[PDB]
């Protein structure tokens, strides 16, 4: 068969849980930076579908550039005022026109309209209390490039792309208790099920987890929607209702740790200086956002784990090696961590320029073994998983386009 | 104070088999955005100080660069579509005179737009700011809640948010090579000698064992190269200079230097620019996409995702703690017995900036040294810095530290 550049090594260090400290952050769906990542990736997905429908392949584009300018608002118990809309600028580049010299024809594609529509539909989905007709302006300066039909023909072969570069991706698994608690706290508080029970909870949620030994302090920033709280008393009730939900979640998935929960810690209840919003996001006035300043593709910010600085959101899922490798590294690590005997796993991938993207210069697998396991019994299974995913790298591309994996 | 010191027993970065490090130089679009953002904050600080004797709330850590278009040509090309730059962020836009019962507007927008143009003029020798660039401004008023926290103790300020900064020391050989290569090639002395060198220089260092491969993407300014031959001569002249640098600071390593590797001499298709930045080529930028405050991008080191550039130097811990962690790590690495030091600092929103929720220190010890002998010394350093935390603000305002 085929031999790739895969390295497996035993990593003989303390695993993450046994280290004394951990810090983990997540910017939730309605956080201005996360809004920008989500729009960036939504626009790419929409363009991919546009290209697939017309040509049966995906053409060059990158929409990993989105700027969110905070609006103007005046929150008030019982329902505040949205004064000036949130301004969002879409940027990047996308293939717009195909020049066919053989036929005497030009094909033009709906790049700008597709982008603006995709952005608006994304905001509609995730921001329950934002009226996208009146509360948002979506502007577009996405570059519109041209391309020869003959190069479209080549792309329609849908062969495995060549790496154009020496690029790097890194991932790991499993998530620690603290990581899982931070991730699932945000996910739960932004789930439809919680919203329906406590509509006052906005989507701009930020969760910080500090572990000291076996004590996890969770600090939650949570935008409250002011039409659902008539006074400071009802605001407090919302905080305490959430505090209890999060307590129950901590019992469910971090049993055995001491968990301490703090919510909206900059509040001053008595002065009524609290985290009230009209729309459920501080994008309405308090804060601004842009792409690549938040969660990594695993959904977390983790200064005790290796992190890539590349912004995956909005990059071409068909040719951008960095995006594909950071996602792939995460997927491979996740499967290797499910193997019997693996306590902890790191996967690093480095491309070989001029070579197919599933023929990397190096793919390094670091494994912390459980007690009484031999790295050499695990290695064959681990290499098989890595080779499985590399064989199916085009499947990964498809998963990105269909939104089956996360970019933030 | 919540200071925590731990021994860290892992392989030191220099001894690991592989290292990858990157620096986005001054004229790279992402770095243009970081530097503009910080320029705007510095100018607003000065304006607020002039009018009120104090810095008012702002955070202009938002700048979006939309690439323009150009037509490079040997001996000098021309710009075709202007680079569009949007200044954004929060700022104190107005003051309420409760006596007159009138709103008074502050010159935020004029100050911001001028600061941005002056910064661009500083870093891009060959840009024409009247023709090649559009600078727009949509900075807006921040929420009153954040303004109150800002004012409550702006003696020792309260932390604006719950965030963390990170820093480490010392730099590895590969990190220093990458950092100093960019700094040298964008030094005034070098560009005076080789004016064909544009400021958009991206340097990536890949170490494998004792081999360091340096990949450089360097914009060449087309008014200073009359033909393809002169272009080649610039490449080889820069190459020689970097070789000499690598002999100085990477002694004992095999260093390969690769410059502008996508060049196609057969088709005369090379990295030529009119302005010295890829921003003219449709490439985009925004803030916090690039270097950390130590000037580097390092996936083999801890990083904070906070973007220091443009954040206010009074109470934004995303700026202050990233600088502070670097200062602390640097001093601890000086200690005999410390091989590597990692510092992570976490705030709690509303608490004084010199009362972090956690100030976390990890130390890889030199062989045979006891962390027990080191711990007290490390703690003292961290406490000394927390005692002197207003020096951070002062160093930042005086322009004595970098934010990227
Ligand atoms: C942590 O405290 C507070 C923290 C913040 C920080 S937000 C950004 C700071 C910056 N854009 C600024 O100009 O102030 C950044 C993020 O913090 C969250 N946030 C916004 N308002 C908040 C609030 N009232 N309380 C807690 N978190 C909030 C939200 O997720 C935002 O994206 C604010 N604030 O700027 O109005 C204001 C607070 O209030 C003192
Ligand atoms: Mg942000
Ligand atoms: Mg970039
Ligand atoms: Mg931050």
């Amino acid at each position: 068969s085929h031999m790739r550049n895969i390295i497996v090594k035993k990593l003989d260090v303390e695993p993450i849980e046994e280290r004394p400290t951990e810090i983990v952050e997540r910017k939730g769906l309605g956080h201005p930076d996360s809004i920008c990542d989500g729009i960036a990736e939504s626009v790419s997905r929409a363009l991919c579908k546009m290209y697939m429908e017309k040509f049966g392949t995906i053409l060059h584009h990158n929409t990993d550039q989105v700027e969110l300018v905070g609006g103007h608002a005046y929150p008030k118990f019982g329902g505040g005022v949205m004064v000036s809309p949130i301004y969002i600028l879409l940027s990047g580049r996308a293939t717009m026109e195909i020049l066919d010299k053989e036929k005497n024809e030009v094909i033009k594609l709906p790049v700008g309209t597709t982008a603006v529509k995709a952005a608006k539909e994304y905001l509609k989905k995730v921001l329950r209390n934002v009226d996208v007709d009146k509360d948002v302006i979506i502007d577009c300066r996405i570059g519109q490039g041209s391309m020869d039909a003959v190069d479209v023909f080549e792309r329609q072969k849908n062969e495995v792309p060549l790496a154009n570069d020496t690029s790097f991706g890194v991932g790991y698994a499993p998530l620690s208790t603290t990581e899982r608690l931070v991730l699932e706290t945000e996910r739960f508080l932004n789930s439809d099920e919680l919203k329906n029970e406590i509509p006052a909870v906005g989507e701009d949620i930020k969760v910080m987890g500090l572990r000291e030994g076996k004590k996890i302090t969770l600090t939650i920033a949570m935008a409250v929607v002011d039409r659902y709280v008539k006074n400071i008393e009802e605001y407090k009730e919302v905080i305490e209702k959430v505090r209890k939900k999060v307590e129950d979640l901590a019992k469910k998935i971090a049993d055995g740790y001491e968990v301490e929960i703090h919510i909206n810690t900059a509040d001053d209840y008595e002065r009524e200086s609290v985290y009230l919003t009209v729309t459920g996001t501080s994008a309405e006035m308090g804060d601004d956002g842009s792409v690549g300043r938040g969660n990594r593709v695993n959904g977390l910010i983790t200064p005790f784990r290796p992190m890539s600085m590349e912004a995956a959101s909005g990059k071409n899922p068909v040719n951008h090696v960095g995006k594909i490798y950071n996602i792939l590294a995460n997927l491979i690590a996740n499967d290797i961590a499910k193997l019997e005997g693996v306590k902890e796993c790191y996967v690093r991938i480095l491309s070989q320029a001029g070579k197919p993207i599933n023929e990397p210069k190096a793919l390094d697998i670091e494994i912390i073994t459980e007690d009484s396991y031999d790295i050499k019994d695990i290695e064959p299974k681990a290499k098989e998983i890595a080779n499985k995913w590399l064989d199916n790298i085009m499947e990964v591309q498809k998963m990105i386009v269909e939104g089956k994996v996360t970019t933030f």
